[PDB]
């Protein structure tokens, strides 16, 4: 199982 997020402002 692979999950990943990431945010850039």
């Amino acid at each position: 199982e692979y999950s990943n997020q990431n945010n850039f402002v």
